């Protein structure tokens, strides 16, 4: 079962609230989106991380959460762990694509 349409094109990006989302590859092999957390697996929201990459597209945002330290090097296009030292590649992409209101 496959679906999809094509024909229109948006180059003027006029009045098109295009929100960019951040994701990170896991150990199992599934890119998980950055979700906010305070107590349960406390972490940074897709907004925080992004907000940084903006001002520093080739830097890194150092932060500490979940009783553990974590580092995200945008320039390297991957997340640098310090607690366990696990390497995980990241990626930036929009939540939804196409004008197809839905």
């Amino acid at each position: 079962g496959s679906s999809g349409s094509s024909g229109n094109e948006v180059d003027d990006m006029d009045t098109s609230d295009t929100q960019w989302g951040w994701f990170y590859l896991a150990e199992c092999g599934k890119w998980h989106m950055f979700q906010p957390d305070t107590n349960s697996q406390c972490s940074v929201s897709s907004e925080d991380i992004e907000k940084s990459f903006k001002t520093n597209p080739c830097g890194s945002i150092s932060f500490t959460t979940s009783k553990f330290s974590y580092k995200i090097d945008f320039a390297e296009m991957k997340q640098m762990n310090l607690t366990t030292g696990k390497q995980r590649l990241i990626k930036r992409a929009p939540f939804s694509s196409g004008p197809s209101s839905g």
